[PDB]
């Protein structure tokens, strides 16, 4: 018998954890020599960008690489910027078909700063990826000693190391002394339980986001309609409500080939049916607890399958 | 000596507080439907605490709030300040945080101005509106409420108009001052105030809307992965005075949005970096060199709040350094 | 065919929802005539008390009554004071063997007050008890349009209608328009998956709680030891830490027949092993995310099975 | 003209900030082990911002904090006020909220007094202590910090000593002012203060500990279902000066605890109702008739904080009406 440690692959994309997006994956790994106590780590550099410039091409690269490399490794850690980690995490949650752990991690302070968070965050992300109990929970985010599901996780504060929270349904488990006590798992369908298959796609449907506020301009929504966008997500006020002129434009869009999802600029809670807006009349879809950027992720993937608003609403009710 | 109650004026604007549906249990309803009289008569205890007069200013959902209603309200409060002891504004919850900050910067009346709404319509089981209205009147009637700026009173809490925001789509407890906390809590019709806002408000600002017929055009663009530049270009093509960016993280911009706004700022469009992230400041001295591009950092002002201050800044100046000073003081 | 509504039993115990503990169950039910749209409701008055005077005898009555009456009804709602609802809920979570919904509800404002919360809270508690998806999730608390598990739920604010929160792991689902979208279920073992069986017990082991703070007196802990308590839970400072003189007394207690659990006065997070206290040396048990009052519930039930600290720690790791 | 840095004195008391373990990754450690010099030298940037002098007052876990250390610290700060520009107190996190409020009521020095600790030991990977100490020194050096009472600086946040509390057992972000919010946030070594505490602190209180050798004996009892009266009776039998009840909900007491404390209050023991509930006030005019029993309602003071004010109240008075007035003003 020989004691064996799991093989973990780090897929590096950039971020302040490498600051954004300057230091290579080898350098990050070598800065945390205690990783050798818990895993055999191999690093690959996918891209080296600020996540404020994350895009559809990188999402598709990452999903295809994890799906292709699933059988070569025991788990994955993705180093990423914090700004759009919540978007990438949910894209991968819906398109990764590997049910081995896939864990995303970043840092709110650069590697050079006093009390930098990145080293311990990376250690705990590898702990999570190495834990057999992490499998079959979907794509995870590990930040500030917490395991968060890719669907609900969001950046709640501009600078706090403790910014990442699952604001509607809470975390899956807490990490202490290199161990996780998992008390929850996401009930929405993820990974191999979704129909989304991006293995042959080179691009995704065009989906844009418009913001609502007092005296809102309809010019952004008209610009997306004039460009023939596939979908528009509204960052509505309150329970997904729309300023009158935005409502007029989106009502046109939904009857003229553009899928419309009502989400909310409000940071917690669902955008529901059965409140002030008759979604069925207008052909709109209610986003539930998906915030605008997350609702975009699912609307792009829905539009790979269907343009029918009723079928899109059912997708928004299952994933 | 005889006890006299304060005179409180209710300026009604609509909202779910004035909403109705056909069932106490079904969620479906129409906002901004019931008049101010019906609201007042649903709270018979109000006569214990004030002499209430109701005026219907408009009756709309606050999803359709607009600059004209803002100007009407500021001018009415500043005109009528000497006729009453305090004001309550019944309003929708969806943009209450915007109206409250606009009034906090433009009201010159030293008397309490309190905004209130309801997350459940007037027809619903356990409707929140009646007690919210009672507590708003308590707050407007309390002499300790004066000189604290425009207030929002929701769920037994007195919140400053600058920091207060709607945090949850459905919860009666939605309104929170997420960066600096509430000013006071209300129990049994009494307030223990432990805080007051330090940023300049009301008669300490230079903003005077008494003779304005309209406000500068300021739009908001969202940032996210693969963000389109088409919204930003549409506001620039229309000659907008200002654009507020709902940035990712600490006010960061997707590169194609950054490019459009950098070009606009060079032509004289005012550009404020705010954040889609619901708490925390958009700072200077992070990843964007504001001075180089002619941008302004919003600090703790979220995108819709930063729009309010940017519109008022543009009544005074187009210079980015002067607008940043405004964003550091109000 | 005939459309049939579920049979729901309301077991009334008191509370402000009946204000505390003055109005009878019939009166509460008749104040919400819309209950007839969703259930056939029958009410029984178990006791009529302020939950600040909740006690072991009422817990045992309730567990035996639900276990006995399980086959007569489709679901249970328990009307209760808010002050110790979190304790009763977790006791029932560990001792109820009915896997039909068991839902606890209260009110923060009395029935007579402006904008009283009780009516809609009771409506939503019956919605929850009538929903087939509520089964097999353990004992639930329904407050402020939210379904909360009995283990994690706690009262977070002295007066707020929104006081009840599952502060470590979040809620199970949100209620809108008489429907629940459940996204979570508790992983700790509950109800028919626990060994605790109170069917023949007339009393529970004596377990008391001591508080830690600067310059803490050891007199409370000595008083419980001198009375021969079966167990003591410490409301420790920080990560379950003990003031020196309290530590001295509890170290004695644990070697002299008294089970000692370290919990925390801190409102969120676990009291862990492997920090400053060598639990194994002293024979102490770490409470994890169980706050002092919840740790008391599980320590009483553990002491029905075992007095061995290692077996008590395993119970604290599974339930 | 030449730039001069402020003189800041670090009074070290121990804590996890001074803790050590034998591994950077294992959780096991010992508190209050490393001396103040080693802490200062772990933050080489401190010379950019202050002239730092360290004094080791004690080296203990704050789980073993006590009245003697409180009196030492208050007397030392009040004696040494003219020798320095500001103070930082390195301390354990577990009872930092208690020490901070005691100093907030007894320090008469008008200069900044800032408390700081660390949730991870000095030996741990990504230890929080170094940047926390840097930010504490920033806060103590900032002239805008003065006259705000005793402060706690943790996780880039400036918190008032009255409202601040430890909310989480393990998280670096644990310290929050859960009722009224923080005073300011720290970014790039700068603070934007937007709040100051209204309750009277420091030179505005009557509490003078300059000649005290000890403090009144005040104990804390917990309430829960089937609560034993044995803890309350043990403090009464020992002749305690005061007892604080960690009540259920809005300061309610299990009947047998209520009975013991009602009898004690009649003999002259001071009794404060607080709450085990982590946010919100323990109010008057709820289910307990305080006036009838001779009890005092703690308001937003949690049990350990209410103990601090009760000990100091008992240095001035034993009258329950005067103690309630103290609980309404400080
Ligand atoms: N802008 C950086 C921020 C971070 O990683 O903390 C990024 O998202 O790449
Ligand atoms: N849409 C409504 C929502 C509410 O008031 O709660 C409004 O803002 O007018
Ligand atoms: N003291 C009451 C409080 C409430 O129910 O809100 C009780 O627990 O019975
Ligand atoms: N027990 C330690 C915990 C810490 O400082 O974080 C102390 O309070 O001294």
């Amino acid at each position: 018998h020989h004691h064996h440690l799991p093989n973990i692959t780090i897929l590096a994309t950039g971020g302040t954890i490498a600051g954004t997006g300057k230091v290579g994956v080898e350098n990050l790994v070598n800065a945390v020599p205690q990783l050798k106590d818990i895993a055999n780590v191999k690093g690959e550099q996918v891209v080296n960008i600020g996540s404020q410039d994350m895009n559809d091409n990188v999402w598709l690269t990452l999903a295809k690489k994890i799906n292709t490399d699933c059988d070569k490794t025991d788990g994955f850690v993705i180093t990423h910027g914090t700004d759009t980690m919540e978007e990438t995490a949910y894209f991968l949650d819906l398109t990764v078909k590997c049910d081995k752990p896939v864990v995303m991690v970043g840092a709110m302070r650069p590697s050079t700063s006093m009390s930098a968070d990145g080293p311990f965050n990376l250690y705990n992300a590898v702990v999570t990826a190495a834990d057999k109990a992490s499998a079959n929970r979907g794509v995870l985010v590990v930040m500030n000693d917490t395991v968060l599901d890719g669907r609900d996780v969001t950046k709640t504060n501009t600078t706090d190391v403790a910014t990442f929270k699952s604001v509607n349904y809470g975390p899956l488990g807490y990490i202490h002394n290199g161990k996780i006590d998992y008390q929850r798992t996401p009930a929405r369908k993820h990974t191999s339980d979704t129909p989304f298959d991006v293995s042959k796609l080179n691009e995704l449907p065009k989906v844009g986001i418009v913001y609502n506020y007092a005296n809102a301009s309809d010019l952004p929504a008209k610009a997306l309609v004039d460009a023939g966008y596939d979908g528009i997500v509204s960052a509505g006020v309150g329970n997904g409500n729309l300023y009158k002129s935005v409502f007029d434009t989106l009502a046109t869009a939904a009857k003229t080939g553009t899928a419309v999802v009502r989400s909310s600029r409000v940071p917690t809670g669902a955008t529901t049916q059965d409140a002030e807006v008759d979604d069925a009349k207008y052909g709109f879809v209610a986003s539930g607890t998906l915030n605008p950027q997350k609702a975009r992720v699912l609307l792009q993937l829905a539009l790979t399958q269907t343009k029918d608003p009723q079928q899109i609403q059912q997708i928004f009710n299952q994933y």
